[PDB]
Parts: C-alpha cells; structure tokens; sequence
C-alpha cells in the first residue's frame, strides 16, 4: 500500500497490491498458473489487499473503454474464473465485497466501465463450466432464441443493484450509453410498461392542482364565494407543503446525487422551488404585506413551467424536451454574455450623450437599454433625431449597434442551433432513456408517506443443477428473439 | 369543403345570420385545396410533401411547449397589473393576443410606470422573451432544417407512391 | 393449427403447419426431396393449410428484410419452383 502504488492523480499504477493480482493485469499466462499450482507454498485467489479490492476488482479497475484494453481485460476475466471453478468450486469469486461494498459487476458500472460491464452482463460459455453464466438459451426450436438473463443484484429489488448505482451513482459524462444494452434494456422497458397509471395519474394530480392554483391566483379581492376562496386557499396551503416535503424527502435520500449529477435533475431544484415560493406566498399573505402578490405570480409561473417534466414519457417530445435543454445550455449563454456586453456599452454610450439639445428619449440607462432590447425584438425605433445637433453620432452609433447585434448575433444564434441540434440528435435518444430509468426507479418507491411493495421482477427457471448437490434456481429474465444469423451457425 | 359549401347553400335558405362564417371558411379551404393539384410536377409535388412532413413532425412539439409558456405567462400577468398606484392586459384573451403580438415581432414592451409592481412586469415580460422569441423560434428553424436535411431522400419516393394513388 | 404454430403475438412461430412447409423453411435441402420421391407414400406440394396458405405462402411470411433471411427465402423458393417444374409440370403453384 505504497503512494506510488495506491489510485490517485499523478505518478501510480493500481494494480491490487498483490503479486497475483500484479501477474493478472500485466496478461502473464504463464506464472499465475505456478502462483496457485507450487506445492511448497500456494496463494488463495479471493485475497484481498488493504483497500478491499480483490483480483477480479483490480482487473475491473484497470479496464478502460479502449479495445485492445477491453480485449485484455476480457481475455484475463475469463480465463481466471476458470481457473478458480477449478481450485476453490465451493466458495465464488464473483461474490466478494468491498469496503465500498460493490461487487465486480457493480464496480464496472460505478467507475464508468462500459466494456468489461457489457460483457459481464452478456457472458456464455460452453458445456463445461455452465454454471459461471449470465446468459442461457432455454430452447432453440426453429430460428427463435430464448435468452435468460440473470438478474443478480441488477434488479432493483434489492437495495444496492446496478440500476441504482448506473442512475444515481455513477458521474461519468456520458453514463446514458449504460442504460440502452440488450439486457438492461427490456428490463427497463417493461418497468415502464407496468408504470404508466401511476406516472399518468401523479400527472393528473399535479394538472389538477396547478389548475386550482391558476383559479384561486385570478379570482380573488383586488359570502360562497369566498367560502370556496377560503377552501382553495388552504387547500394549496396543503398541497404546497406536501410537495415541499416530498421534494425535502427526495433530497434527503439523494443527498450525494446533487453533486454527481446536478444538471441531470434540473427538475426537484425546480419543484422544491415551486413548493417553497407557494408556501411562503401563503403564509405571508397572514402578514398583510405588499409582496404577496409578486410570490403567488412566480410560483404560478413556475407551476405552469414545471409540466414539462411530465412531457416525458413518449417518445418524440421528451426528445425535444432534451433538445430544449441542450440548447438552452450549450449556445445560449455565450451568447447572452456577448449580447449584454454589446447591450450596455451602447447604453451607456448613448446615455452619454443625447444632452446636447441645439421628455428626451435615452434618459437614464435602463431607458436606453431598453430601447435597444426593442431593437433586438423587432419594434425597435431607429429615427433621425434633429432634436440635438449630434445627430450623426446617435445615427452611427445606433446603426452599429443595430448591425453588430441583430445581422451578426441573431442568425448566428440561429447557426449555431442548428449544428447543435444537428449534432445531438444521435444521443438525445439515450438521455430520454435514462431520464425515463430515473423516473421508473423514483416511482418504484412509494411516496414520502406510503411505502410500495417490491414486486420482483423476473421469473424462476431450472437453469440445471450446481457443482456439488441438488439444483440450483436463479431468478432469470425471459426474452424471446427472431435472429437468422445466430442460427445457421448451429447446423 | 364540399359539406360546408352544401350546408351553407341550403342554411341560407333559413335566414340564419350563421351563413357567411361558414361561407367563407368553406371558401378558405377550397382555396387552400388546390395544393392537391400542386403535386403532378417533379419539384413542387415534393416541396408540398416536405410541407407535410415539416407539419407533422416539428410543429405540434414546438405548438404544446408554446402554449404552455403563453397560457402560463398570460394567466400570470393578468392575475398582476390590478395595483394602481382601458388598463392593458384586462383578461386572459388580452393578455395572451399581446403575448401573440410579441411572437410576430409586433409586441409592445413597454415600462408600465401607472402601477407599482412595474418591476414584476417587466421581468415577466423579459423573461416570456427570452424563452419563446430566442429559444423557441430559433431552434424551430434549426429543427425545421435538420428535418428538411433528414427527409431529402425519402421525399422523392413518396411523390412517386401520390403519383400511384393518383 | 395450434396456438404456438399459429401466427400471433407473442411465444410463435408459423410455417405452414405441415412437414414439407416445415422442412422447407427450415433450410433443410435434404429431406424435402425425401417428402416427394418416397415411394409408400408421396406427398402433394400444392397442399394447403387450415388458414389458407400454401408451402410458398409460408416461404413469404416468414420472409424478413434481413440480408440472411432474404438469400434463404428465395434460394429455397427458386430451389421449390424448380422441383414443382420437374413433379406436376400441370398444374403450376404460382396461382
Ligand atoms: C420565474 C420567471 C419570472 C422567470 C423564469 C425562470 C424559470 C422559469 C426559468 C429558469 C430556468 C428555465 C428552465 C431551464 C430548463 C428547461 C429546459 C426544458 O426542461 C424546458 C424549459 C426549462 C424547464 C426552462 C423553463 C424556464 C426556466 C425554469
Ligand atoms: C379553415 C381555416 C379558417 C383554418 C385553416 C384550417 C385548414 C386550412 C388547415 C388544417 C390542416 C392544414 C393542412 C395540413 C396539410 C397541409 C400540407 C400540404 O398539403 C399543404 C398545406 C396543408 C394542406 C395544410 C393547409 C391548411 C390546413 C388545411
């Protein structure tokens, strides 16, 4: 456990700390074999080092997304739980916790492996050595296969699996490629399937209470009526705190999610938001102060914004909603810098001068940028001001800006969109994908205040008998594929 | 078209003053269906399936997200501008034809000094800006061209299979 | 005609329902002309299914875009054509 051999930034190489684990990850087929088969002093393969890591985690860890790296992890993963099948059958490798408490599989996801992950999730092998499989073929009666994935601790019916740890934990940049393979994906598909009542109906829900919100925030004082206000009026006091509450539970049980992913939620900031304004709106309206106003209109606005959450959920304007969002956040705000650079020089500019007379438009700095916001729009005002004999300066100045701001930094606002949208409509896909995985796994729990019960995804099947006694039954996960390629190989 | 011209012709004969709307939208859209006759040459039948493609696509997205933001912000300022210190944005019509208004490139952006929750109002007003003329319409253009790039090829073919059905 | 061998949504797979449909669709060059030229009992290639279709009815249906799929659907159906030609030159099973 030396600097030089510990993970950090700088001068190392992890390899596990241990000579095995060192003659694994180097690809020496030669001498792994005489550390387990000397007969004066042999070494146990589920060692572990100082960290908690053990061989199979250390090759995880080197593992990289390149493809002669991936071939070398792959070739050395396999090769070496062979060799444990036949040294310590009884006793697994695959199940060794870390500190963390991660396994091999949960690992390559946390750590943003997508090679070795994949493969791990998709393994055969043939007649010997059956059982240390993740893929099986039930029946491969005429050109349709019958896979059956194993779902250990990939299910999110138990508490730390990898769906979890891929939608919560992981902070890699581009993780969204982890929930689209094979696997993973029908698994997530059929989640989905199963929960469409429950997303539709907090959808209603939500739709019915920002319509009271929209009816108490017009009807009210600038009897029955206002019997019904009073009645409204508490009843988005509750709805309010509830949605504060449940927003206050969600960051509570994501506390670390924030910061792996803080542009990836974008959505409980917004709610959380909501809730609060909403509630103090409501509770400062007893102190009968003047600001009342203002926070009810926010919150209405935000309220009537937030629906674009549940935009999600079909295929073609969640994909927009993501556009929506890449855009605003990739060519938007260099921009908006430029722009308001541009903006309140001119301003100040043109306040400076237009007192020379030889009420006066440019008075002030807000007035002057304001008028040119109005250029921006459309309605600007671009007239000879014979008033004062600087005429030509304002005229100039205002053609300048005029050229500068709506010829070049609009249409090339509108060039850079385009290529934008342009480039990433190929991964849009993916993050609606994952964005569709996060929803499914919050709505798998209950709410703050009920507590769902875990339906076990997947189905038991006799995938043959273990290595010492009576059978062994996993809980699998059917899929049904037509594939001609695959079989005309087996015959 | 040819339900509405019938039922124009023969609710005229009854003295409804319900005719001349129903006229001139039946007018309207027979005017409009000579873009059928528009196919039957090689490059403006396929600029009228481009039409319809762009239609289907990239319009009812673009539509549903602007109708919230506009019947959002409409709601909201109508619900402000009654705190004095014809009154604009009266109800929820005004409001949303003014919001319309900023969408053509004819909306008044003004600094509203008859009420004291000018500030509010502005930013309001700023803020609808900035999400509906910046965002939604430039990325509507862009996504009108990638569209438009995308369905070049497949654009021909079905000019060909409205040549079948014709 | 049972549940499995019709064509539906779900756990399927139509052939034809019948050995020389099924033989055919398979990619088996070998026992399909066996079906034909035994001697005890020979079978009709014109014979059809309860639903209607014929042994290149079945050949179509399962015909996919896949490249694969393609170059064994039309090598079997000009390979079956050619043994129809040569088997009743009279009636033609195209119509
Ligand atoms: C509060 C009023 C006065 C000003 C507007 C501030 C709010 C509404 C702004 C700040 C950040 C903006 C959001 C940023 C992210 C997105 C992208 C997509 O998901 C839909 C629009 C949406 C959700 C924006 C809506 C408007 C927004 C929420
Ligand atoms: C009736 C008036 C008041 C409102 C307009 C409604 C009608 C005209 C709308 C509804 C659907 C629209 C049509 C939808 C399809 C297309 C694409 C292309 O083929 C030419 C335009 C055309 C034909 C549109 C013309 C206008 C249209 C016909």
């Amino acid at each position: 456990c030396g600097r030089f051999f510990q993970k950090h930034q700088g001068t190392c190489f992890y390899f596990g700390e241990l000579p095995l684990s060192l003659a694994a990850c180097t690809k020496q087929w030669d001498v792994v074999t005489y550390l387990l088969e000397n007969p004066h002093q042999p070494a146990s393969l589920e060692a572990t080092d100082s960290l908690g890591n053990t061989v199979l985690h250390a090759l995880v860890m080197i593992a990289d997304n390149s493809p002669e790296n991936s071939a070398l992890v792959i070739h050395m993963y396999d090769s070496l739980l062979q060799m444990g099948a036949r040294l310590c059958p009884t006793v697994q490798l695959e199940d060794i916790c870390n500190h963390q408490g991660l396994t091999p599989l949960k690992l390559a996801a946390k750590e943003g492996k997508i090679e070795i992950f994949r493969h791990i999730l998709q393994r055969e092998f043939s007649g010997l050595y059956q059982p240390l499989s993740r893929k099986f073929t039930e029946w491969c009666y005429g050109p349709v296969r019958v896979s059956l994935y194993d779902l250990s601790s990939v299910d999110s019916w138990e508490k730390n699996s990898v769906l979890e740890i891929i939608a919560f934990h992981c902070k890699s940049p581009h993780r969204h490629r982890m929930v689209v393979l094979e696997p993973l994906n029908k698994l997530l598909q059929e989640k989905w399937d199963r929960l469409i009542p429950r997303f539709f109906f907090n959808f209603a829900c939500y739709l019915v209470y920002m319509i009271i919100f929209t009816i108490v925030a017009y009807h009210q004082p600038s009897t029955f009526g206002d019997s019904m206000l009073l009645l409204g009026h508490i009843l988005i006091l509750l709805g309010g705190i509830y949605l504060l509450l449940g927003q206050l539970w969600y960051f509570w049980r994501r506390r670390l999610f924030i910061w792996i992913s803080f542009m990836d939620s974008y959505f409980e900031i917004l709610f959380l938001v909501q809730a609060l304004l909403t509630v103090l709106s409501q509770v400062l309206r007893f102190v009968e102060t003047e600001w009342y106003l203002p926070l009810l209109v926010s919150s209405l606005v935000l309220g009537w914004l937030n629906l674009l959450y549940y935009t999600r959920g079909f295929q073609h304007t969640g994909i927009y909603s993501v556009m929506i969002q890449k855009v605003i956040l990739r060519d938007l705000l260099r921009f908006l810098l430029v722009y308001l650079v541009f903006l309140f020089g001119f301003a100040v500019a043109l306040v400076s001068l237009s007192r020379e007379a030889r009420p006066v438009p440019y008075g002030g700095i807000l007035d002057a940028s304001l008028e040119l916001f109005k250029f921006t729009i459309g309605m600007g005002e671009l007239a000879f001001q014979e008033q004062l004999r600087f005429r030509g300066v304002v005229l100039l100045l205002l053609l300048a800006y005029v050229l500068l701001t709506y010829v070049l930094l609009l249409n090339m606002l509108i060039a850079l969109m385009s290529e934008t949208v342009n480039s990433v409509a190929t991964d849009s896909w993916s993050i609606w994908k994952l964005q569709k995985a996060i929803s499914v796994l919050e709505m798998e729990n209950g709410y703050w205040w009920c507590r769902r019960k875990r339906h076990r995804a997947g189905r038991l099947l006799k995938v043959g008998t273990k290595g010492d006694g009576i059978p062994d039954e996993r809980w699998c996960f059917r899929v049904e594929e037509v594939n001609w390629a695959a079989w005309e190989k087996t015959l």
